[PDB]
């Protein structure tokens, strides 16, 4: 059964609950919850496992709020963050010990799309009795099985909708069936009353209860909308940036182009293994910082902005906005959108000359 | 100025609306609009303690208020205080160096217990203690809480039926922020917003409880009639709870205003009405169930504060019904409790 | 039972159905139609009883888009339009023949408030078997219940709700049960299929359904949303707009204060018969064109602007905007909103000095 | 520039911003965003013809747009004159010099016959009569309508399910308007501007027909996916129509696309793709019956052009069902039609 029709023909807050359906349809899961942020679906599925006193392990390439919410919050509620190169599955492993309550990382990392082994990490964590947390907003379902990877808990961001009072946004939350989470203490309470629904009990009757993200019906309508167009849309896009990526390589002013579909990307066989495509988002550099702004100046479909997935096609200069220690200032990230693929390359050429 | 008239003339452009209105309906030094009730509760208190901090609360929360500080909370490594909020002295006993907040709300339910905020307020700030309350019951037309001492308020926003919710977080302006350790680090940032800084720019920002826009254009719609479904909603309740003292198959009337309620006093300085919810019982739960299917207007269900007048049994006496006032005209809600006996 | 009551508690398309359903329990009526705006009410309600060859007669006091409805589009139908002075009840009877086939007119005009007596013009039409349509914007239900009056079919605007996209309008068709429609040659036809829902049938399975004017149900929701809300904010609106005349008449600045609640008004009696209030705009006039602008200019709360039954108090000078000959260019319309009425009265004080 | 690319990268900003949109994809000279199909078909008539003129429609007309030429054009003084449109000499003497305009749809329902625009267009304009096409059943990604001659197109908007709905009326800048008795007093005013002059100050504003912001917005979103979805929608009707060729139990299938279609070149000739509509039969109305509720994916249902496959028996055959395709994989339509054999 395909995507498209899954999110078509799925088999109190009626339209949080029919987004929820699809999803799960979508994902064959044990079970999931829509919240109102994609913050609130990281949060909430770590304050299902972690408390007081406990550990959690997570990549050392987080910035922005996914950072605060490790640096500041969750030291605050008494769990101890030990952030380590998720790249290497030795460093993960010697992280872990018996206080420490979940592995959690990103797909593809941002800006520098560096992909981790989900599998071999999840072997690392399951052997000592640890669940895999795992951010799909760059790779969602129709993109990766993340059940077939090992992955006990899918959280993500839901597709935003951009209107004139403001952006609608939404996070969802979902168990893959994987976990026995009977084996912790956290969770036994919870199977005694709910049995393999445990997890997804507490993290509904309890965590999200209590903290409140609640998700609008008017956001779970729009996002049910978006989920019937998910597959189409990907396609586009995650082709899109796949043959962006290789034509790239043929431009003389262009250099370092990455992105994990080319053949020469350290993490081309990884993707290709995980991925039906390695995400929308590529990276490339012209000579310098000032040929970068002034090309940027120059085009005329794609623009400069910070959000990423959108239909339209956006870019901006990572450096300019601040380890950036590690990264060009004449670097580029391209969020590629939906546009026929002939006016991007169109735009890029002309604002190239 | 009137409250309807602050109402009307006061990134995300339709909640920080909201939060302009709030602000200018309450005076406030300001005002987070979030995705729920829940979400403000939590986000008050996570504001100010964390692991190895104590706080005090009424021993009289249920459901979601009551499992945040039973369940979650604790897990935060927060030590969680129950007392009777009646009672300065046990309030007062419970608060030590550790205590980084007293939390009630302005009536109870169902019970309709009214704390005396100002009193608390005082036991607390000698302590240099927080005082949050959830003003629901209570909300700022019929409240003005900077007034009665109370440092932050936190209120479920009204209901649109799905069902769009939305909470409120208040900072009166009172307390003085700079000397708590919690909130030293941001006043050098933020100065007197320390609170509403760190409640923004963290504690929101990593939990996530986002209000929607489109919940925020409603709830904006909403506060413009604010005042006028308030003033109804309560002098019918009002009236109610009078009229109900004539009928003979009526037992045990509550309601503030009346009095004989233990909190007569108390709800007449703190609030214009006592809020619009009130409790009676018949001669027994039998008689108090065939009340209730004989009525045509006003309908069994669980929500409160709708413009539609509700009941339910609560099981407290097993005969005792909860009435939630609504905006109907009161010839017909008269009308229809007695066609209902 | 209350008319709060009324909108609360009522004894395809849902949304719509359940606010025509209010709209009926909220007037006693027959049946109602809700529609995409008030012009597409006003226009289905003539289309029904008016074809080519037919005359139908209205007041001379229309302008905008209701006059260009009048003066353009049914002329272009074929059908011949009679302006009247509808003040005079005996040019309201020359002007009707047997090719009439409606009197058209508004409960209390604009912007001179003028109040035509509904009973005496239905009487004189009824005599000669044709129906009366008005629009009852002016006073909607709670405070006039045309069916007493000799009403057949009201028609008006409903309540606007402004965002940042634009503004969301309806209208509203009320058959009142009054008239007997199979004596009519035009309705007699669907007399057969519907009965006395003749009227209701051919303007909602024929003239609404081939002109199209569909009513949203985002908007059906908001409008319904209001009724819960409309007696209250009339209440209010209403007892301020009367006090304001009221008060008005003791300040020496100002003059000619216009409303039919005041006693020297020469429609007080009239308005008095048929109106619980009478409508919430007023009108005034300063010692001149240019103290009516600086007082304008200097009000802080009632704000400039072209809109009528906001919650907001809102005035203009009609002349500035352009019969005109018959209007003061000192005089400016109130249209008095849900304020707290020592506001308004303290704006006006001070924009007065 | 592509379609996708155009739809996104272009009082009542909403609806503005639609129209934008709408003349971006299309390269019109304007643009009018209605409250409905019919208003914009009733629009577009209104604005030419009037008491004492003519219109001539094709015959295959049903439902609305059948009894707005029925009934209520009549009654406007207005002569409608019915011929069949796939013979262009009936077409030619149906018309006089009170014929002020052709209207036609691109694919008639549920027989799937496609005039010959072009061919209309000649006959139409050699007598100064101006052509308007409803181009619901092949919007602008799948027919550039002015390269065939049509002056005015006019469709039903994307719906979103009440059921939200909207019209379009689009003036390609082809007539020459000022040439017009009917159009000629705006044209002092607004110039090649003259048409949705009238359509948009005069009939539009005092008909009523209001586009929703609402449904504005929701119909910009659904611009955005349109190639994409229609490029789905499309593909599968092509191959089902081929595949439905091979199943033993289907008789008489009916689409465009098929080389033995009578409108097979005209299609190929118009259309990128000829709709996503087609139609087929079964032994009997009996086993067409047994089919239908035999299946699982696709479901029995009134509305077509839905992202969801539909059918039903228009009854024409009684045997004959209409198909609405759908944006599913075709592999799951394929086997949902099998299993239901």
């Amino acid at each position: 059964r395909g995507f498209t029709t899954r999110a078509l023909h799925v088999p109190s807050n009626p339209t949080v609950e029919d987004l929820e359906q699809r999803l799960k349809n979508l994902t064959g899961a044990l079970g999931v919850l829509a919240l109102g942020s994609g913050m609130a679906a990281i949060s909430t599925a770590i304050l299902t496992l972690a408390r007081a006193g406990d550990s959690v392990v997570t990549t050392d390439r987080l910035f922005g709020h996914t950072l605060s919410l490790f640096q500041k919050t969750l030291p605050s509620f008494g769990i101890e963050v030990r952030f380590v190169d998720v790249m290497d599955s030795l460093a993960v492993e010697h992280a872990c010990d018996e206080t420490t309550k979940l592995l959690f990382l990103e797909t593809i990392s941002n800006p520098q799309l560096q992909v981790a082994d989900l599998e071999a990490l999840s072997k690392v964590v399951h052997a000592k009795g640890i669940p895999l947390v795992v951010d799909t907003t760059m790779t969602p379902p129709y993109l990766l099985e993340a059940k077939r990877l090992g992955v006990d808990i899918e959280v993500l961001s839901s597709t935003k909708f951009i209107s004139g009072g403001g952006t609608s946004v939404g996070g969802v939350l979902i168990d893959h069936g994987l976990f026995e989470w009977k084996s912790l203490p956290s969770l036994a309470p919870y199977y005694a009353k709910a049995g393999p629904m445990a997890f997804l009990y507490k993290a509904r009757k309890e965590v999200f209860q209590n903290l409140g993200p609640s998700l609008s019906p008017h956001n779970a309508y729009l996002q049910s909308l978006g989920l019937e167009t998910m597959a189409l849309r990907i396609e586009r896009s995650c082709q899109n940036a796949q043959e962006l990526a290789h034509w790239l390589l043929s431009i003389p002013q262009v250099k370092c182009v990455n992105h994990p579909s080319l053949p020469d990307s350290p993490f081309y066989a990884i993707a290709k293994r995980q991925f039906r495509y390695a995400g929308s988002i590529l990276t490339f550099e012209l000579e310098s910082k000032e040929a970068s702004y002034r090309f940027m100046d120059a085009l005329k479909l794609i623009r400069r902005a910070t959000n990423i997935h959108d239909n339209k096609s956006l870019i901006l200069s990572p450096y300019h906005v601040i380890l950036k220690l590690e990264i060009s200032p004449a670097m580029m990230r391209l969020s590629v959108g939906i546009e026929e693929i002939e006016d991007l390359k169109e735009d890029i050429l002309q604002a190239l000359c």
